[PDB]
DNA sequence: TGCAAAAAACGCATATTCTCTATGCAAAAAACGCATTAATACGAGAATTTTGTAGCTACTTATACAAAATTCAGGAAAATTTTTCTGTATAATGGGAGCTGTCACGGATGCA
């Protein structure tokens, strides 16, 4: 089922010579047929035409279910980790509270605009009984609470 | 039983330092390519050859007369049982069985 003999003997299953698994899909007629020989037995129906020409047996186009769709979820992430950020592109959520969420800061709005302007952000609420909860855990993605709490994370 | 108060502990001055987060090494997997050999399949040849079709032939049977060799329904004897008829010889000489305690009605006779 692993790629190299999914995706090879299956996008095959459309066309072979096993020439056309080693496009595509990379395993070359070395490791895809001698593999696919004792594989054409593994999950229980013969893919290609046995060494005849031209078919569609019972290829993957009916295996890539229980197949293709776990490796299209690194097939994502064979497109890469993310355009922006690797893991969560939007992640700049702010402290809710009643001190300082609205004007003591505006050239720090300046330079995260000279480095990046109008960027989408987000919000969290900590508290700062909570806020330590989720700050040592970090939940909250931006965070300011009195420092006599929230103590643990990640770098001590 | 109110504190003023002392010494040692318990809180603001750093060494240590040691789990700790942090990159380059290295060794063997793996998988990709050079590729080699063999085997899976295309080409030709004429060989078997079964099936498909015709006429002949042998088996199988359609049928037309009827007394086959056997079944049966009466017909007329017996056979024994049973039925009807006829006969048996002293004298014998008028028949029992409840009704008698119902109330009331409607004729129908008898009886002076």
């Amino acid at each position: 089922m692993r790629l190299e003999q999914l995706q090879a003997f299956l996008a095959i299953a459309e066309t072979g010579s096993f020439q056309k698994a080693a496009s595509k899909c990379g395993v070359t007629q070395s490791t895809i047929s001698r593999q696919i020989q004792s594989l054409e037995a593994d999950l229980g129906l013969e893919l290609f035409h046995r060494t005849n020409h031209s078919k569609l047996t019972l290829g993957g186009e009916r295996l890539l279910p229980r197949a293709r769709k776990i490796c299209l979820e690194w097939e994502t992430a064979t497109q890469e980790l993310g355009d922006l950020i690797a893991g969560k592109q939007p992640e700049l959520c702010i402290a809710a509270i009643h001190s300082l969420c609205g004007s003591y800061l505006p050239p720090v709005l300046q330079k995260f605009c000279r480095d990046y302007p109008e960027v989408q952000l987000r919000v969290t609420s900590l508290g700062s009984d909570r806020a330590l909860k989720v700050l040592k855990d970090g939940l909250v993605d931006l965070a300011i609470v009195m420092n006599n709490r929230f103590l643990t994370t990640g770098r001590d």
